[PDB]
């Protein structure tokens, strides 16, 4: 064998109202864990089921909206189900043998799953993923041991430098490795079906209206459809596929004007094995700026510290719930993690540099005060002294001229840091200096530099990473108009409205 | 007036045989929780206890070495305990009224915890936190909505610009604002003596011989400590310390040169009111570089994602606990996420940057082939192609002169990047691209320059970023001696490692 395709036609002969005892697969029932786990891989599973109070009601929802957090797994992420399960059945079935090398293609969070669990149980481990996955991914793949190859975010799937035609031409190198492949291993839908799906009616009583859930692999959706098409075929399954991907039906709602899109985890260019569509009742076609902005407001106003593709299935289930009525009930799947981008959608810069949040139209929640400038703060002249004066005579100039605060500048005008009557006397009557010890050791030499023109926003900014704001000349480097903190804002702003 | 030394003594009266029945504090007792959570909020508490299975052993541990986990909480840490229950009191208590501010100083877990509940509930949440905190935390606040105030790293407790000044002077200038002071709220030790203290025990069957964590507020070894005392009085309790903190005892531990450090969360300049030392039996001194390598071992061997404290907390367990025999038990605090120190002690840069980790013992566990250079691979020169080549065009030259990729390279010299011939194909058969077509659309425009002289170790490194290495000429116009794949490095070890 040379290579096994990522699409090819399911075998799988399950039908709706086919009862279990005609299954060929074997099914894991979820088990009570001890008191003390015998290690993390223990700690995947029994996820919470938490009510959305905020988002729903904004977006008119009149039914309950209650969202599957599977960002509590160990790794992070609903791929710690289908990584534990699809190594646990490759260990039964004599395939995987202690020591050997796993080798997967994945967008990250399935090779962070099986990296933790290689780590854990002794398996070498290698992960294949598209270039446009985050660093935090790789981040954390290095940290557990995990060996880490890319290939290019636009191969397509059937090329030699795909993740997956990568993947197995890795393993046709290595002697005794394994592809466990979550794109057409039944362990992936069969972990949903047995134990996600199980949690959910267990947590809803078996009473749940609707199931909205993104799609990658289809393993989620497809374990969770079948299961509850047995046990609860009132459920609708609404499938969320990003612009871009072909995995949407009926094939209208595929025709787009774009290929690629940031939104890591879900959407492909082929039909994965595992994905069951027969079983997905509607689909809705999503994007890179809902996905974000819900993600963001799920961490703003639920407090849930979950990633992109979260966001894209509550930008859907807000749509898709609307036909729902009072009683009735909505479950989301949050898939995984906000760590994985720390620095994507997690930061403005990123979000501004994609396009994802108009600066311009951004400004109308902006306060009253972000545009003016920082000279309008009534700056006071600061007094600047030597790096060579002693602690003593700092304390004796600063209190004989009348100053709480000092910035050190030297003879060449280069602002060394700052130094406070309150920390020099502190320090002195704690023993930390002695009066004619040099300020090393008490100057506070963290601070950024403003101009005058600069706006209060700028500043207000500033004040998230540093105590101080110096407000320098642009032709004098030396010379110091005033020094800005936090306190001087929020006087400035309070003075201010409290007289208007 | 304007603040309360959060360093004063505490007024406390209990003493260890007093009766539960003396307390004049509001006791909460763990209860079931509901199957469908109301919020986030009531997914803190319940930590897993899991058992370390590779690290106690390698350094000669006879005992069971167990961990409590408290980055499983709903904001990543122990500290969501301490928020949730200083809010829920100060609310029952009437203090804290609906839409009221809070303010907090905070080292970021505190603030993390406290806005998050405070995005769930509906206040306005200001943090105050010092300036070496990560980013990530900061991250993290902005997304929940908090307002973020930096302090000096080195501001003495007591002077008006540390955390806990700039937080009372903030208050002063904020109506309806209040401190709920984990320096000094009886809620910080409480949570951990009513809850995390009884689950240690639900856990351990009441039977452990050694507890140990690491100290920042005091409020958790005190709370544990106080309930373990009493109801496991045989159990040691360890306080871990960094070196520059003062909290140990004897005072001899702490005659440290510096008074700065790089792990985050413990030690403090002064003893917080809640910290009562007379129910720590040892202390034990910790340093930087054994909390990296203790939290990166605990990544890399245990699977548990956890932060720089955590390592803080084994690296002084693995002494501690030294003293105890087979049958016994030992039980570690492990505080917090690695999503808090994603760039700091997860990067390999920022810790050689910071000298824990030395180009010495980052090399000998290098493989035999790290220090070879590029040009052993034994390079093949590439066909170039021009950027205006067609589609049709490309699949005919690769075809007819045997090449299965090809760089694409302008007139100047300039590498525009890379086409192979199963995307190209895969693209004409999906109707992406017509023959006639430029190859825009396909080509792979990412990948990465490398120079014969470097060694296969940065070629390693660089091919967990990218798919391909361009090999290149610094004197001549970027002409291509060889493209490497991490395939083409695999095939090179592979090789060799049969001839050898
Ligand atoms: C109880 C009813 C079911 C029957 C009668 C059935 C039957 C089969 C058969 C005959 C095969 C081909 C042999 C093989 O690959 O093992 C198969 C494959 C498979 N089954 Fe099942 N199955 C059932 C339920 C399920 C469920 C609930 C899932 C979802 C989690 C599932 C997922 C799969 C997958 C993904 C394959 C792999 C297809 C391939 O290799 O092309 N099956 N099934
Ligand atoms: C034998 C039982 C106890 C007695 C008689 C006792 C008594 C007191 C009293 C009289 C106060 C003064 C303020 C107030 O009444 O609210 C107080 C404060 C305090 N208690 Fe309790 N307490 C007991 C147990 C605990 C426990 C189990 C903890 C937690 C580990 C705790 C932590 C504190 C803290 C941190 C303060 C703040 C000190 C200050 O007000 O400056 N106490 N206690
Ligand atoms: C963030 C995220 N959301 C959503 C999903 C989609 O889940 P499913 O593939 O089960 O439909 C995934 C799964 N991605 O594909 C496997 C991998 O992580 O390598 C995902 O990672
Ligand atoms: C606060 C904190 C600690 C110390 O716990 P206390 O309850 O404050 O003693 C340890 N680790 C981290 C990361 C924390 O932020």
């Amino acid at each position: 064998p040379l290579w096994i395709r990522p699409d090819a036609p399911s075998r799988c002969t399950w039908q709706l109202g086919r009862p279990a005892s005609e299954s060929p697969h074997h099914h894991t029932a979820p088990a009570k864990s001890p008191k003390i786990l015998p290690d993390i891989l223990k700690k995947i599973g029994d996820t919470p089921m938490v009510r959305i109070n905020k988002i729903g009601k904004k977006f008119g929802l009149k039914c309950e909206l209650l969202a599957k957090c599977e960002f509590f797994n160990a790794g992070g992420s609903v791929k710690d189900r289908i990584s534990l399960r699809m190594i646990e059945d490759a260990e039964r079935d004599g395939t995987l043998k202690p020591g050997d090398t796993i080798i997967e293609p994945t967008s990250g969070n399935t090779g962070i799953g099986l990296a933790l669990a290689a780590a854990v149980r002794g398996y070498r481990c290698i992960i294949v993923m598209p270039e446009k996955m985050s660093s935090e991914k790789v981040d954390v793949l290095r940290a557990l041991g995990a060996e880490i190859v890319r290939t290019p975010t636009n191969a397509r799937f059937d090329s030699p430098e795909s993740h997956v035609g990568v993947a197995w031409r890795l393993k046709n190198e290595i002697p005794n490795s394994h592809i466990l492949d979550q794109y057409r291993n039944a362990s992936n839908p069969l972990a949903h079906y047995d134990t996600t799906a199980d949690e959910i009616l267990q947590q809803c009583d078996g009473k749940l209206d609707m199931l909205v859930a993104s799609v990658g692999t289809g393993g989620t959706i497809t374990g969770i459809a079948r299961k509850l098409k047995e046990k609860c075929p009132g459920c609708r399954i609404i499938g969320v596929d990003p612009e871009g991907s072909i995995l949407a039906e009926p094939e209208e709602l595929n025709q787009t004007e774009q290929t690629t899109y940031e939104v890591e985890g879900i959407g492909y260019d082929f039909i994965p094995t595992v994905l069951d569509r027969t079983v997905v009742d509607k689909w809705f076609k999503s994007n890179d700026e809902e996905a974000f902005t819900f993600a963001r407001m799920l961490i703003a106003q639920e407090g849930l510290l979950c990633g992109g593709s979260a966001g894209s299935t509550v930008a859907v289930a807000v749509k898709a719930a609307q036909e729902l009525q009072e009683g009735q009930r909505c479950v989301v799947i949050l898939p995984d993690s906000v760590r994985n981008y720390m620095t994507k959608f997690l930061s403005d810069r990123w979000m501004l540099q994609k396009g994802f949040l108009k600066e311009e139209d951004l400004t109308e929640k902006k306060p009253w005060w972000w545009h003016l400038r920082v000279q309008e703060l009534g700056l006071s002249a600061p007094l600047t002294v030597l790096p060579t004066i002693t602690c003593g005579h700092t304390i004796e100039i600063l209190r004989e001229k009348g100053f709480d605060q000092a910035p050190v500048v030297d003879e060449a005008g280069v602002i060394l840091g700052m130094v406070t009557l309150g920390n020099m006397l502190s320090s002195l009557l704690a023993g930390k200096v002695q009066p004619s010890d040099q300020v090393g050791k008490v100057i506070y030499k963290q601070f950024k530099q403003i101009r005058l023109t600069d706006t209060l926003g700028r500043l207000s900014h500033i004040l998230e990473m540093d105590h101080f704001a110096l407000v320098v000349h642009e032709q004098q480097r030396q010379m110091v108009f005033g020094v800005v903190t936090a306190i001087d804002l929020l006087n400035f702003v309070a003075a201010q409205e409290r007289d208007q």
